[PDB]
């Protein structure tokens, strides 16, 4: 009967349909000839206004005083603003929302059920590439909070008409150097060349090991950007041991503990915070499958496999998948022991399970992306697997931006 | 526009061109993508298909323009001007075939598609008629265990009449019975199935691993029962290669995939009976149908009996009790001599084989969430591998069942 999408769980044969998805402003990539959901990328006064007053109503519903006279007081208000200034700007406490509903409808994050718990600290005062340091700092102490760590956002300045933007050039507040050498190989994470390359042209003193902390590439408007080392004592990282593999520690082998996405967008009723570094905590897999295994990244399953001496050879010996485990199992082990905060595959997509639930009744619905939201390892082992999800872009949102440079 | 598909791994890029000749829309719209969910929520338009199919064919054979082409359209062109449908040559079935399997986005076994024996049972009015059929396919298709890809035809589709059908989602399926405790013994997912067989005749077992009977329809008839001889059905005892208590379990495995109830299109012209099977990869057995948690639901039995910490998801207790138990599969079919790949293997030929579509014809539909396997899936290359999903024709597709 229903005219929006079925959404069917297949292990437990329930059934929701999708209402939410009929408040999306705008367009994926996918049509009816071809589905393009795979892809990790594809590709004005009037406009601003009714971005604007959507985002306007929602914040005004959200504390359930739509239709009121401080909600068409606030209205009036941003359309006389952008009527002047061609621009406008939020009170606090629509920042903060708008921060929180775009975590919320982000639909590549697995860890939405802690969506309501986000520290945002504004630094829309923020005027210059020192002070963007000085934050970021603060905000990284904050969020580490010494292994017990807290979910976080800092907000930098809007983007202006005509003035340069406040960019942070690393992808992460913390991220590995990625050393290219004379034999075409890298060492460290081969993911970080070109942010390194990029720190090395702009006058940093490059280290030479496998796990070197970047400095920082802050950029304030109209400036090029300035370079900042973070004092070790406030990068927390993680020695990864194994609990019965002995061995397993003297492959040197470490993490960060704190995940902090710092090259995108937050956009809020049209306006765009351009540095808007936000944080959480690590899901063990993204270390231990993605960041250590991909043969991209450090790519270090064969010589896991030859330590646990596994037939390498062949395929079907499932060498791959037993050394993984166990690099996941040393990523849980060691987190647990340092009482730094990480989160299970397992527990984690339980958790979105409720998540959903929750979202379902409260939104009808929760636009999630399917490939991004199971694991990289054990996928049917963890319910979302056999959950049906429907993928489509809501805002307030964090969107990819191109590289600065 | 032509969408830019790039692989993730390796930083390469392609250019899907092969996605303007779909002609049959998906799920998804610009609005939202839909594309995780498994099911789908008259004369010009068969002729049309048909031109479009005949031309297939004969450019396929480079004879594209040729005496035989022009009559060939012809024929198909007098045939629905005056009856409404048409019928195809035994070899546009064969080439038809291998063109639905070729098309199958999500078929990670693609690399084969041309080695496909093809059955023409189209000559066929009874439900004993198809039983014989299909015994000759299962004899011919499993070989002793070195299996063989194969599909046999049944009679198209009439709009005078019932269609003929296999009731049964594949030839071979462990039965299902619901306890009145709630609890099934045997396959969850046979569950109705075999209470169909029981209430048509059929005398149930009562083990984890029965093998049902098939159910046969001919047109506008009751469907019929049909016992296959157990020694047409090659089983797998499963062993592990170094954990001895594992063959304790007594789980088993049949050697032969043979799905039953889809349908086939070919030119407009559709084939409601149609099975076609090929060989198993392991992650099928080992994964989903035994550690399902709707299936057989063993990864906990199996963390016990390893002596695992079973109280705490962070032991990775279901992890490693997966990863023996496809070890105990790939072991088990070696060692039995029956055919089988590993999902690495699986996913490593795959990429062979869009690499071979992309010259070939510009491109490949393939679900990325049902080629990515399900364990180790960052581990295979396929992970890292953008893919377009959309329907070619023609092509294997999902039908209602008969009851
Ligand atoms: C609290 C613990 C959190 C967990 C465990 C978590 C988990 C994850 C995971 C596993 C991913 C996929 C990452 C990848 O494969 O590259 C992710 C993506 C994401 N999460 Fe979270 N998340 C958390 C908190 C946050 C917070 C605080 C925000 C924002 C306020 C956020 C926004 C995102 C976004 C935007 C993505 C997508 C990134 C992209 O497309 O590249 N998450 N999350
Ligand atoms: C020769 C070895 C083959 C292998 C290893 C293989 C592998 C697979 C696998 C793993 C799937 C996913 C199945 C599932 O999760 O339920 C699949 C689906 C499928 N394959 Fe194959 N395949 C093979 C041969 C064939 C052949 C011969 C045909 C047809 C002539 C075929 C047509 C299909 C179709 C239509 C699907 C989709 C089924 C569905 O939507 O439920 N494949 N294949
Ligand atoms: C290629 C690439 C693109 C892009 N936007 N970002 C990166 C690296 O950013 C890290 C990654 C983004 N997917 O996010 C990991 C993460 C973030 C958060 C907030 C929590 C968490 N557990 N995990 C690489
Ligand atoms: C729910 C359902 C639908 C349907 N069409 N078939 C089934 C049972 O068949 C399972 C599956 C098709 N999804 O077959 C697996 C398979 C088929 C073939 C030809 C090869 C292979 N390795 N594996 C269940
Ligand atoms: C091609 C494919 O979309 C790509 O490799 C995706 C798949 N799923 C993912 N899922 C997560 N969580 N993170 C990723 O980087 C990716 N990569
Ligand atoms: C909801 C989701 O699409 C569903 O669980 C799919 C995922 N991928 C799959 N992939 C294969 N090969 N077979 C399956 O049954 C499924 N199930
Ligand atoms: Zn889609």
């Amino acid at each position: 009967g229903p005219k929006f999408p079925r959404v069917k769980n297949w292990e437990l044969g329930s059934i929701t349909y999708d209402t939410l998805c009929a408040q999306s402003q705008q367009d994926g990539p996918c049509t009816p000839r071809r589905c393009l959901g795979s892809l990790v990328l594809p590709r004005p006064a009037e406009q601003l206004l009714s971005q604007a007053r959507d985002f306007i109503n929602q914040y005004y519903s959200s504390i359930k005083r739509s239709g009121s006279q401080a909600h068409e007081e606030r209205l009036q208000e941003v359309e006389a603003e952008v009527a002047s200034t061609g621009t406008y700007h939020l009170r606090e406490s629509e920042l903060v929302f708008g921060a929180k509903q775009a975590w919320r409808n982000a639909p590549r994050c697995v860890g939405r059920i802690q969506w309501g718990k986000l520290q945002v600290f504004d630094a829309r005062d923020c005027s210059s590439a020192q002070e963007m340091f000085t934050y970021i700092c603060n905000h990284i102490k904050y969020a580490t909070n010494r292994g017990n760590l807290r979910s976080a956002i800092t907000v930098f300045p809007q983007r202006a008409p005509g003035r340069g933007d406040f960019r942070i050039w690393n992808s992460q507040l913390v991220r590995y150097a990625g050393y290219r050498q004379q034999d075409g190989s890298v060492r460290g994470d081969p993911a970080n060349v070109e942010i390194t390359e990029l720190c090395i042209q702009h006058g940093w003193t490059p280290g030479n090991g496998r796990f070197d902390v970047l400095p920082l590439l802050l950029q304030a408007p109209d400036e090029a950007p300035e370079l900042f080392v973070l004092p070790p004592e406030l990068v927390l990282e993680v020695p990864l041991e194994h609990p019965t593999l002995e061995w397993f520690a003297a492959l040197g082998l470490r993490w960060y503990a704190l995940p902090a996405v710092s090259n995108m967008l937050l956009e809020i009723g049209g306006l765009e915070f351009s540095a808007a570094p936000f944080s959480g905590w690590y899901m063990s897999t993204e270390i231990g499958t993605r960041n250590l295994c991909d043969p991209h990244r450090y790519n270090i399953l064969e010589d896991v496999a030859v330590c646990m001496d596994l037939d390498t050879r062949t395929t079907s010996s499932l060498w791959k998948d037993k050394a993984a485990v166990e690099i996941n199992l040393a990523v849980l082990h060691s987190f647990q022991l340092a009482k730094v905060t990480i989160v299970d595959h397992h527990a984690a997509t339980v958790s979105f399970m409720k998540h959903l639930d929750n979202e379902q009744k409260a939104r009808g619905g929760c636009p999630a992306d399917w490939a991004w939201i199971v694991p990289p390892i054990s996928g049917s082992l963890t319910p979302v697997f056999h959950q049906e999800m429907v993928n489509y872009i809501l805002s307030p949102a964090f969107r990819y931006q191109p590289d600065p440079w």
